[PDB]
């Protein structure tokens, strides 16, 4: 395959001191674990467990994430990314790092986020709230991309919103990575329904624009009230579901452009499909969420060619957000 490079924030990391991105060399500053009282486990992932907790020194509600004793490399990567992004718009705030006595591993403490006030993005929102919260997610993505970081796991479960106060956080930076031009990355990132075509066709030289495809998948599910929008039964069927919408000729042009050697299974299952107009997904019960601006925006995110997709900053300038107070 031919190389690719991000068209924005291309060499951010190249120009930084090595300490910025060389997470393996990072030295952890430890707090005191007994400042935190675990209240209940909220969830369990492949690499962590998350808990509702209280900082008993000040009665503050916090979220604690105990990192499973997997590859230490991944632990330092998440910590370094969270410290580099700390204070950025809508980025979850890492307040402390303590050693859990039971797991014997680092436990990350997050402040200004709690399970009572903030909830995962599982709500059915109005047109205005979709635009408002999508703009808040874009502020987080433009910030992390501008800091040379790709999130690689954008999905509803990684967006926390306090609806009463209209606050949002982009969470779970466990799959995030530093972008370096020319670097090959693992394609086993993101949840199936949110995987970009680059991951499905095994193109490793991807970049920040992967997060923009995932965002487009979220948007399409919200405006069309179809969860998930691209509902593949496995990774092979996931690309067929995308191709039934966007067509196979632009997919094959994308594969041709980057000289991707396609898995032969895809040539057997893809067949030939033409692009559908978005109005094919509009019906009486979602038409109130659809506008010409929403369709144009969706169209500019959901493009096979990762270099052609809107970037997070270009998305912030799009007409879909003109109505959002900024």
């Amino acid at each position: 395959p031919v190389p690719s490079r991000a068209r924005v924030y291309t060499d951010v990391n190249t120009h930084r001191p090595s300490e910025y991105w060389d997470y393996e060399s990072h030295v952890v500053e430890w707090g005191n674990q007994d400042d935190y009282q675990l209240v209940r486990k909220l969830g369990r992932g492949k690499y962590s467990e998350v808990f509702e907790a209280i900082n008993i020194t000040n009665n503050e509600k916090v979220v604690v994430k105990i990192l499973k004793p997997v590859k230490k490399k991944k632990i330092k990567r998440e910590i370094k990314i969270l410290e580099n992004l700390r204070g950025g718009p809508n980025i979850i705030t890492l307040a402390d790092i303590v050693k859990d006595p039971v797991s014997r591993t680092p436990a990350l403490v997050f402040e200004h986020v709690n399970n009572t006030d903030f909830k995962q993005l599982y709500q059915t929102l109005t047109d205005y709230d979709i635009r408002f919260y999508m703009y808040e997610i874009l502020k987080a993505l433009d910030y992390c991309h501008s800091m040379g970081i790709m999130h690689r796991d954008v999905k509803p479960h990684n967006v926390m919103i306090d609806h009463e106060h209209r606050k949002l956080r982009l969470i779970d930076w466990g799959l995030a990575e530093f972008y370096h031009p020319g670097q090959e990355y693992n394609v086993r990132v993101a949840s199936r329904y949110f995987k970009g075509p680059e991951l499905l066709v095994d193109y490793q030289m991807y970049d920040y624009s992967l997060d923009m495809w995932s965002l487009g998948c979220m948007l399409a599910s919200m405006i069309f009230r179809k969860e998930p929008f691209f509902h593949g039964h496995d990774n092979y069927d996931q690309l067929v579901r995308i191709a039934k919408v966007l067509g196979t000729e632009d997919l094959y042009d994308y594969i041709d452009k980057y000289n991707i050697e396609l898995d032969p299974r895809f040539n057997d299952i893809l067949g030939r499909h033409s692009r559908k107009r978005w109005e094919r997904f509009v019906h009486s019960e979602n038409q109130h969420l659809v506008s010409p601006e929403a369709l144009d925006f969706l169209d500019k995110l959901l493009r096979y060619d990762h270099q052609s997709r809107l970037t997070a900053r270009e998305a912030m300038e799009h007409p879909y957000f003109y109505t959002v107070v900024k």
